[PDB]
């Protein structure tokens, strides 16, 4: 079968061999013999108008469809384009593969065209970060770095190779392109141990009010495992921005309003898949004050952070729910704290979502953007099923917003932990082209969408069927609050009252612009049928968020939220007795 | 005098001690602290849509003024928005401060919103990235990193600090508020040693075909010595990108059509402030057949990358220049080499510059994007003076048409070294900025454009009177043209007919489409009197440019372009004798 | 209970918690802190001549023990006096703590004494490097730290930690002082999918010359479960050199002096927590030309490299081997390879063995290196059990001949992966301290000893009783030859007669020159009844060992040996000429 071949031919057949039928990119001449190979074996070349756009396209893929994608981008510049969008990867420990040029071996550290020490600028935000200086083990690397993105030796993530243009251009004898580096590998499954499973099992049967809080790993379930073990145990449940849409919203464990509730009174936090970082709270006892915790997640970044469990258990999450889920086969238990959070929650919960529709604008005449979650949940069941629905948010308030006013989506992507701005247009193409057949919604900010609105165009040319509905509110208004709250003066957080509908029918898509929210669900309807396209809602600046009342613009010492901070600040003072003295 | 302030008042007026008049940046509550007091010392805050565009715009002053310029951002996303940006910077030797915001230290590696490895990431393209804990010494790390950006301890360039949001609410008490920390510091003015330059007038003396080449360093002079030791020494003289308008156009020794027949032919190269990197073909003698080398800098940057001097003069260039001027004060230098260039270049030039006014359309039927440099050239004298106007380019084939159709420029600035695309809005931002009663005019490709445009809105909310002129050619053009030479096939190249006239009044600013090239200049006469404002021309795909040409897409193995790497390959081959052997 | 405490007493807290009961280290005022409040907690302080030789120790330890080992150093040239013994324990994935002193925050950047960017410098060779500048946050920071050294977020291997001394004397309010951060952890225990432990007995059934090669993740089990695989496989069986004494040397299996031939004929490698790494010719095809490969670790770092599994499981090595073994339950295996394989083994191996006794001085008069290992053989059931002994190698050429000399040991350690001359000395005092009742016997060069020799006088002052015997061949003897052999000019690695008996008796050690090989056993058991001890042994540089004339010293292209990189070249020609 084999022949010699040049480098930048087996990569594309590795990539292929891979599952890889697209890639995200922008070209330049040193990836051009990668780009050139992948168009030759039919994989599709998405090209973008900013690289960093092709890395969160790649993210959205992987998180949606759990293949491993991939961003293709030149050197210099072409490279150091996709920092935001790689460590917003590494956050979120997405896997992703970046594929960078570099200027040719003899020309290493003369100040040839586009220099810049890539490996050096990712590593710190890369499972690997590696030059490819070694024509006959390029094969080798790109399956090691793909397992390393897997999370083989780390943890799941990004990673980087760059192919000096030379070597791209040498030939790879037939008997070094081996057959287990092309193939494509299975998902690793480690399991259980039996001893880890009844500990656990023991926990939740002492417990009155355990609560399970899911996160990326759990995600990567089909959440049918973990039912299993909220029905087993009688747990409460919370989800996560990375984590929603596991559990049914009827299901008597799912209570996404009391979350405050639930961390305050919990005896048992079983973290799935989760990190115990800022979103919460730290795990710090501050904020979970009569919680034994339990962590259970497929790596160790998801179980030794901040807090450790009584029990941690390493393995595939789902086996691990099912085994516990086992192991409490004739246990009966007390769901009256439960059963108590979802009265008061399904209640709460109603009344919130059929308030969206009626919204009063705020003081300044203008829409409140609660007003564009009402229209989506009037339009459900008519022209689309939210059920079946990719919803993306993005920005400041208009995001805190929607972490409330989005409910019913079949996936949802925001700007992550990293609070990364601008992803709701790349991800909603990314999300478009994995799901060519299901409404791709992305509500952003106009401060979020300034930062990638050039990717309207990308959209347009690739046929990408997204929907971008902006809250022009003409601020960073999360930012403006908190300048105006605590130092008093509004300055360089005003934006302007720019014609997003505008921008969007000078790229090719179809536009709209809403004053008046009763035209809103009308507008949104004609979005939805002729995607791409845009609408541009003249929103209120008079519209305080959840996040913005709770101080996440102003960096507390301990804690992203001044009433963490505060419990944070009463803890540390607790029973330092005769020993304390003020700080004169 | 000096009280108790907190940190973050005390970096204020620092920077304004140092004479910053302006911040470029983006808000956020991790930095909101500085912003808020720059806001109370009157520093203007010129705020944009991307952070990259902020470091853009503080490169942009600093290269035209002289004045080390800041830019300033939030943690995780707001940072990593920089790394293009201070990378271009970096690669181009331009002091400049990033100070960008950081978690509180108490929740350092727990997972605090918007984490990640700044310093780390920054470090490669620095000359200092620092963490700054001690409340005490932060205006002493300032000011010695201010001192770094203009080069000492390393060379000029960018440098990174950020404090802590729990320092930056410290105070710093009244003794450390150091005076010799807060005050204004001039540049260093290293002398040359006599010695060395009696060497170099010696060398000019026995030349018959001497030739200087500036670059960055000579561009922090007025030209005046330069012209001195031109006129002293009859040397041949190129200018590069970096380093335009030194020289007047009509000198005798400016031949800036005949760059090949300098370099084939001089037998003494003299570099001044300039870099021998692939701009100048690695000073290789495969370029430079014929040269002795001299380099003259105040920066060993310029001294010893790929060529050595036979004489280095590390000083302060114009005190260089002067001393060798002085030291050939009875030279009568043979200039039959220098006058029989400039004859030839003379008429090329005037023939070349005339035939912009009337280029025919490519056969796409399209404007040849010469016609934009011609409209420009008609209306000089008229409604602008091109000598007072600050010129930008920025693209591919644009930007190589450019090089040849920018000749009356007060200042020149590009993608530089690192073809940075997208510097050409913020550029233009910074530079109307810096010079308010001075045309700013910036032309553009299509592809480059993209990247920055929404800065757009930008230039509006913050009236920088710019000009931006898109070559609209529906793709990346240079891109495309290597494609179809070297693999016959042009995939992820092609772009759409935007209307980039649209975007820019989305946002605010005056547009024009231009189909008809006969309808250019009342369109630039009308861009430059409605300003902010775009001219969006309708460009043909049918135009090689001088790099589309020379291979420059291609990245051969030891040059950046063709011509330049077939004589590397010869050089190789030179006197190797019996020793050689087949590669077989 | 919990009182505010400073963060120094509060480390000293959370490491005797986590099971640690001596400390390897050198003072100085950056740590005394910290070393103040280990000696008031009991915990045992073991101070060396030179911090590397503390790291080195506490490798030893861990590897040995199983239990996370700690070094403390102080700041600049304490910390990067630790690079060597770091990188080593990075190569070899061996957990350890080193805590390392560092300037007071209010003086960063400022040149401080003894300042210098430790984190920047170790970041490359560890799990994790920091510098910890909250108080409230150390111990979870040493928790956190303690977990990745086992492997978590990354694989086993060394962490660093420094806490600014200004930190050092901060108060921890008693409601931070967790218990769940102080309190030992037990290690991981990811558990096989039946699955892949189904297609792995698959394979073993349908194989027909199975081999087991076993490593770093095998050694970290009791060997019984390996055995038990062994049985049901019918596969022959080799170690490597970290991975000795897991199997009787008796078991049919165990096929040592065959080595290439296993490589050479097997038709499914099994590897047990081992890296393909050089030492095994990178599992190239060139080396295992008949070889699928299966791998088996609880790291991935011995899964990825270099050759993928048909199937790889990432478990426990004991329950996946275990596992594996119940799946063969009703296999009956084909051993004729094998049992082919371990006659002619039984023999050469024998052979070997009586040789040792009566090898003759090289042409220069001298000892061979190899009476050493025949004395310590004629020693065995007499003086001492080889078996119960704990057995270190170092150096060049007598490192090479202790590969094939040294056979009977309860556990055996050596310059590694890594080639990290000097390692005997320290590591057979971290061993000795460890195992009070066991004989331990280091066999090292004269080169490396130099490195590391006055750490004899730590083995005195801490009464390690250590047998220390040196191979003085007057040379870098393995070099010398590489030069003789392939340039035909010899500089720059000849050595002098040291007196090292002499050095170890000045440093309060038991002392004995051997020039007549015959006085080789009385000198080594005069040494065991003496210890801590050395032997200085007059050796010959005329004599070639296992290692010679295998392009050691050359460094090929692609393998380290020329007979490997050999079969690499030809494997890169095959089908070239072909295209059409
Ligand atoms: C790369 C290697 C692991 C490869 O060595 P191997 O071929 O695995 O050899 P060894 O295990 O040492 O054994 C070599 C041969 O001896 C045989 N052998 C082994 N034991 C015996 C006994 N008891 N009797 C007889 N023969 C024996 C074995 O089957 C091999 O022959 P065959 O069956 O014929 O193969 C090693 O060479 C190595 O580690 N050296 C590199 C240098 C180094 O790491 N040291 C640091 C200091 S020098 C660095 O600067
Ligand atoms: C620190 C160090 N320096 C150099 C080497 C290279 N090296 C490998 S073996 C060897 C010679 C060892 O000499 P010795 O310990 O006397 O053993 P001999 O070969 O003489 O038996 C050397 C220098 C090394 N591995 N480590
Ligand atoms: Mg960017
Ligand atoms: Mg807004
Ligand atoms: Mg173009
Ligand atoms: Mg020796």
């Amino acid at each position: 079968a084999r022949q010699s071949v040049p480098v930048a031919s087996l990569v594309a057949e590795f990539l292929q061999e891979h599952g890889v039928d697209r890639v995200f990119g922008l070209q330049g001449g040193h990836i051009q013999p990668i780009w050139d190979q992948l168009a030759r074996r039919g994989v599709r070349i998405v090209d973008v108008r900013d690289e960093g756009s092709a890395v969160h396209m790649a993210h959205a893929h992987t998180e949606l469809t759990g293949q491993t994608a991939v961003a293709m981008v030149t050197a210099g510049p072409g490279v150091t384009n996709t920092v935001t969008a790689v460590a917003n990867a590494s956050v979120s420990r997405i896997p992703l593969l970046v594929i960078g040029g570099c200027p040719p071996i003899p020309q290493s550290n003369m100040g040839p065209l586009q220099d810049i020490p890539h490996t050096a600028i990712l590593e710190p935000i890369t499972r690997l970060a590696r030059t490819l200086r070694s024509a006959d083990q390029v094969l080798r690397e790109f399956d090691e770095a793909w397992a390393r993105a897997s999370g083989d030796r780390g943890e799941p993530g990004p990673v980087y190779l760059e192919i000096p243009t030379d070597v791209l251009r040498r030939d790879v004898p037939p008997a070094l392109q081996m057959r287990e580096h092309l193939r494509a590998k299975p998902k690793r499954r480690p399991q259980p141990h039996p001893d880890d499973v009844a500990a656990v099992a023991d926990l939740i049967r002492a417990a009155e009010k355990p609560a399970i809080i899911s996160g990326r790993g759990a995600r990567t379930t089909d959440g049918t495992d973990l039912v299993r073990l909220l029905d087993a145990s009688g747990a409460a449940y919370l989800d996560t921005q990375e984590s929603r849409g596991l559990v049914p919203d009827s299901h008597p464990a799912a209570v996404g309003s009391a979350r405050s509730a639930v961390m305050r009174d919990t005896d048992l936090l079983i973290t799935v898949g989760r990190q115990l970082d800022y979103q919460l709270g730290m795990g710090s006892p501050a904020v979970f004050p009569h919680a034994k915790v339990v962590r259970i997640a497929d790596t160790a970044s998801e179980l030794i952070d901040n807090r450790r469990g009584e029990v941690e258990i390493l393995a595939e999450p789902g086996a691990a729910l099912a085994a516990i889920a086992d192991a409490l086969k004739d246990h009966t238990p007390d769901t009256s704290w439960r059963d108590e959070l979802k009265a008061k929650h399904r209640k709460r919960a109603e009344d919130y979502r059929q308030a969206l529709h009626s919204t009063e604008n705020g003081a300044d005449g203008h829409i409140h953007p609660n007003r564009i979650f009402g229209a989506l949940d009037a339009l459900d069941g008519d022209v689309l099923d939210l059920g079946e629905t990719i919803m993306i948010a993005d920005g400041g308030d208009l995001l805190s917003f929607g972490r409330l006013g989005i409910t019913k989506a079949r996936r949802y992507l925001d700007a992550g932990a990293f609070g990364c701005l601008g992803v709701a247009t790349p991800f909603a193409i990314g999300a478009a082209l994995a799901y060519p057949d299901r409404p791709v919604v992305a509500v952003t900010g106009d401060g979020a969408f300034g930062i990638t609105a050039t990717e309207i165009d990308t959209a347009v040319r690739h046929d990408a069927k997204i929907v971008v509905i902006v809250s022009n509110n003409r601020a960073w208004n999360i930012e403006r609050y908190d300048q105006a709250e605590n130092y008093g003066l509004v300055v360089g957080t005003d934006l302007a009252d720019s014609d997003y509908a505008g921008v969007a029918r000078a790229f090719g898509a179809h536009g709209e612009r809403v004053t008046d929210p009763a035209e809103l669900e009308g507008a949104i309807r004609r979005a939805l049928a002729n995607a791409p396209a845009l609408v541009d809602v003249v929103t209120t600046q008079d519209a305080a968020s959840p996040d913005s009342g709770k101080g996440l613009g102003f960096v507390p010492d301990y804690q992203a939220l001044t009433p963490w901070n505060d419990a944070e600040v009463a803890r540390r003072q607790e029973g330092i007795g005769s020993a304390w003295s003020h700080p004169q």
